Protein backbone atom coordinates (compact mmCIF):
# COMPACT_ATOMS: atom_id res chain seq x y z
CA UNK A 1 0.00 0.00 0.00
CA UNK A 2 2.61 2.86 -1.19
CA UNK A 3 0.72 5.87 -1.14
CA UNK A 4 1.03 8.69 -4.31
CA UNK A 5 2.83 10.98 -2.45
CA UNK A 6 6.05 8.08 -1.21
CA UNK A 7 6.33 7.39 -4.87
CA UNK A 8 7.34 10.65 -5.40
CA UNK A 9 9.76 10.92 -2.94
CA UNK A 10 11.38 7.03 -2.70
CA UNK A 11 10.88 6.14 -6.27
CA UNK A 12 13.46 6.57 -9.31
CA UNK A 13 13.03 8.91 -11.97
CA UNK A 14 11.72 7.91 -15.64
CA UNK A 15 13.95 8.91 -18.89
CA UNK A 16 11.12 9.50 -21.30
CA UNK A 17 9.77 12.57 -19.55
CA UNK A 18 12.16 15.70 -20.35
CA UNK A 19 12.54 19.02 -21.24
CA UNK A 20 15.04 20.85 -23.00
CA UNK A 21 15.69 24.02 -23.49
CA UNK A 22 18.67 25.68 -26.08
CA UNK A 23 19.17 29.77 -25.01
CA UNK A 24 16.11 31.66 -24.45
CA UNK A 25 13.99 28.81 -26.53
CA UNK A 26 12.49 25.74 -25.76
CA UNK A 27 12.54 23.08 -28.02
CA UNK A 28 10.50 19.34 -28.12
CA UNK A 29 13.53 16.50 -28.77
CA UNK A 30 13.43 13.11 -29.57
CA UNK A 31 16.25 12.07 -27.64
CA UNK A 32 19.77 13.54 -25.77
CA UNK A 33 22.70 11.52 -25.01
CA UNK A 34 26.20 12.28 -24.53
CA UNK A 35 26.65 15.01 -21.55
CA UNK A 36 28.81 13.44 -18.93
CA UNK A 37 31.54 14.46 -16.48
CA UNK A 38 34.73 12.77 -17.37
CA UNK A 39 38.63 12.98 -15.86
CA UNK A 40 41.74 12.30 -17.46
CA UNK A 41 44.25 10.70 -14.46
CA UNK A 42 47.80 11.48 -13.72
CA UNK A 43 49.90 9.01 -12.12
CA UNK A 44 52.96 9.15 -9.91
CA UNK A 45 55.59 6.63 -9.33
CA UNK A 46 58.87 6.77 -7.66
CA UNK A 47 61.45 3.83 -6.45
CA UNK A 48 60.57 3.21 -2.85
CA UNK A 49 56.99 1.94 -4.06
CA UNK B 1 -44.31 -5.91 -44.80
CA UNK B 2 -41.00 -4.66 -46.71
CA UNK B 3 -41.60 -4.08 -50.42
CA UNK B 4 -38.95 -5.48 -52.92
CA UNK B 5 -37.94 -2.41 -54.47
CA UNK B 6 -37.23 -1.34 -49.95
CA UNK B 7 -34.51 -4.48 -50.09
CA UNK B 8 -33.05 -2.93 -52.93
CA UNK B 9 -31.91 -0.14 -51.19
CA UNK B 10 -31.89 -1.06 -47.64
CA UNK B 11 -30.47 -4.51 -47.17
CA UNK B 12 -26.79 -6.12 -47.33
CA UNK B 13 -25.65 -7.37 -49.83
CA UNK B 14 -24.90 -11.29 -49.68
CA UNK B 15 -21.24 -12.48 -50.94
CA UNK B 16 -21.88 -15.72 -52.80
CA UNK B 17 -23.25 -14.48 -56.03
CA UNK B 18 -20.14 -12.35 -57.74
CA UNK B 19 -18.11 -11.82 -61.20
CA UNK B 20 -14.61 -12.30 -61.39
CA UNK B 21 -12.96 -10.64 -64.85
CA UNK B 22 -9.63 -11.39 -65.64
CA UNK B 23 -8.51 -8.69 -68.08
CA UNK B 24 -10.38 -9.24 -71.28
CA UNK B 25 -11.69 -12.56 -70.21
CA UNK B 26 -14.19 -13.30 -67.31
CA UNK B 27 -14.39 -16.74 -65.96
CA UNK B 28 -16.42 -18.60 -63.23
CA UNK B 29 -14.41 -18.76 -59.48
CA UNK B 30 -15.31 -20.39 -56.39
CA UNK B 31 -13.79 -18.29 -54.58
CA UNK B 32 -12.21 -14.68 -53.67
CA UNK B 33 -9.57 -14.27 -50.95
CA UNK B 34 -7.69 -11.26 -49.56
CA UNK B 35 -8.30 -8.04 -51.61
CA UNK B 36 -7.91 -5.57 -48.91
CA UNK B 37 -6.30 -2.21 -47.92
CA UNK B 38 -3.50 -1.91 -45.52
CA UNK B 39 -1.11 0.73 -43.92
CA UNK B 40 1.75 0.83 -41.99
CA UNK B 41 1.89 3.32 -39.26
CA UNK B 42 4.68 5.76 -38.61
CA UNK B 43 4.88 6.97 -34.46
CA UNK B 44 6.64 9.53 -33.43
CA UNK B 45 6.91 10.62 -30.18
CA UNK B 46 9.50 13.15 -28.27
CA UNK B 47 10.23 14.66 -24.72
CA UNK B 48 7.56 16.87 -24.16
CA UNK B 49 4.90 14.63 -24.59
Amino acid sequence: STSTSQIAVEYPIPVYRFIVSVGDEKIPFNSVSGLDISYDTIEYRDGVG
